[PDB]
């Protein structure tokens, strides 16, 4: 694999979340602790960013809607219209708080399952590692506009995917070191029968997962924080580790398929420096970079349905 730093992107306090639109070619993305949405066009090298007074931590578009977006407001959820290139938004529209008693906690990871429904996931604002307040929920957002609550008991809630026959859904809290598998019940999102598939500690594999995508075979492809690295991961069988692909970023936290052909694969970071980092100052950077050569294919980003 061939890994290149996108020099045209600068670097970011924690780079997540990135989306690939692909009827437009667009690369979006957030950086939670900026409060700052980001937009990249590869093939023109044009780059653009929006400011928000609140912490992000998604940014997905809205099925049917151009120009609008569903992004994370702290713990609202909501549509943003934006021009995609003025460093504010044209307007803010909240849909529900998912948690508006429970003052310290934030939204993380969300994405849309395949068929347009936006799951995403709770954490305390001050959640640690490798030890933290545990605070945390994971939601999806339904017909009438309120959430449904299908987790708990989540430490970081983090990277989401969904297998290509819609019967299994895989999710990471970062505080488990590991990746959980459910059977995912399409007709009434319902899920069950939580299982682990891949756990850190039996492959000597270092840091925390984050965020993970799957691709056209079905494999995981999981971000690792702290670990310098993504890994590929086998959804057949639990417990198998496929391929390791070094990132010179230490804290890598997220990973989209993009591209023309939906080929190369994006790879998020974060440059803050944390306490008891096993990697020193200097090495800790926050880029964005593209993974070519994995001799795979991803899927489009999904757009929310509301
Ligand atoms: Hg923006
Ligand atoms: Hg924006
Ligand atoms: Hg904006
Ligand atoms: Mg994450």
């Amino acid at each position: 694999p061939v890994v290149e730093k996108i020099a045209e992107l600068g670097k970011y306090t924690v780079g997540e979340g990135p989306h690939w639109d692909h009827e437009t070619q667009t690369l979006y993305f957030v950086d939670t602790v900026e409060k700052t949405f980001h937009k990249y066009v590869p093939s023109q090298k044009k780059y653009t960013f929006c400011k928000v007074d609140k912490l992000v931590s998604f940014i997905i578009p809205l099925a049917g809607s151009p120009g609008r977006f569903v992004v994370s407001l702290e713990r609202e959820i909501a549509i943003l219209t934006w021009d995609g290139v003025s460093a504010a938004p044209t307007s803010i529209e909240a849909i529900v708080n998912v948690e508006p008693h429970i003052k310290n906690n934030r939204l993380n990871d969300g994405k849309a399952d395949p068929l347009g429904n936006l799951w995403t996931g709770t954490m305390a604002i001050d959640a640690g590692l490798p030890i933290g307040p545990v605070t945390g929920s994971l939601y999806h957002l339904g017909a009438d506009k309120k959430v449904k609550m299908h987790e708990s008991n989540i430490a970081i809630a983090n990277g989401l995917a969904w297998s290509n026959d819609l019967k299994k859904m895989y999710y990471i809290d970062s505080g488990k070191r590991r990746v959980d598998e459910y059977d995912y019940d399409a007709s009434t999102l319902s899920i069950s029968n939580q299982r682990p598939l891949f756990t850190f500690e039996k492959h000597e594999v270092p840091g925390y997962p984050d965020g993970q995508t799957i691709d056209e075979e079905g494999n995981l492809w999981v971000a690792v924080f702290q670990g310098q690295r993504i890994i590929k991961i086998s959804t057949q069988q639990p417990e198998v580790l496929l391929d390791t692909v070094k990132i010179p970023d230490p804290q890598v936290t997220s990973v989209a398929f993009g591209g023309p052909n939906l080929d190369e694969l994006y790879v998020t970071s974060a440059g803050l420096q944390l306490d008891d980092s096993s990697f020193d100052k200097s090495l800790v950077n926050g880029h964005v970079y593209r993974v070519t050569g994995l001799g795979v294919k991803g899927f489009a980003g999904v757009k929310v349905k509301l």
